[PDB]
């Protein structure tokens, strides 16, 4: 998946005769992006669903287009610290992927204050990782490559949805897990994905 971390379970479907899964879902994400975490906090559950019961594999590129030092260099620091907990532990990943986005923690992309490296590695074991997670966020051992990323994978602007290469115009959840098992077919547990309230 190249710069993605890429989210499976062991139920994971794959195409026939390969390691490959039948269907990716590939998310750019900004974490200061404000339509970004109504997206999350909208599609995140159904998306967790799809995951576990082996439908997709989940694709998450944390881009940093929004960073500036306005926002105390946050769009950055914040994706820069998803990628070191993704090193530590895709679960976690998981966890702090999505408590980023949610309304505690989000911040006002125009406000005065936001997380800092502090604050990102006591969300991160919150989401369950302490390991080499501190020095990675302190040292800024993933900034450079976050804020390349844009431009790396030619992605402009979030969020940015794809399912198997092909970019999709989200509306609603149902609607995306209609898309996928037009793709994937009958996986169990695919129909109730749809109706996935919580993550």
């Amino acid at each position: 998946p190249g710069d993605a971390v890429r989210v499976t379970s062991s139920k994971l479907v794959t195409q026939p005769g390969t390691s490959n899964p039948k269907a990716v879902v590939s998310f750019y994400e900004d974490f200061l992006c404000p339509a970004c975490g109504i997206f999350e906090r909208g599609f995140g559950p159904t998306v967790s669903k799809l995951v576990d019961i082996g439908a997709v594999a989940a694709d998450y590129t944390m881009v940093a287009i929004l960073d500036s030092a306005s926002n105390q260099h946050y769009s950055s620091r914040a994706a820069a610290a998803a990628y070191c907990v993704a090193d530590e532990s895709i679960e976690a990943f998981r966890r702090f992927h999505a408590a980023l986005f949610s309304k505690d923690i989000q911040p006002a992309e125009l406000g005065k204050d936001f997380p800092d490296n502090a604050r990102l590695i006591e969300l991160a074991r919150e989401a369950g990782v302490v390991g080499k997670v501190p020095d990675c966020i302190n040292s800024g051992k993933y900034i450079e490559k976050v804020d390349g990323l844009a431009a790396a994978v030619n992605v402009h602007a979030t969020p940015t949805v794809r399912v198997n290469g092909t970019e999709y115009e989200w509306s609603t959840p149902a609607a995306l897990v209609a898309k996928i098992k037009e793709i994937v077919g009958d996986v169990p547990g695919i129909d109730s994905a749809a109706a996935t309230a919580t993550s």
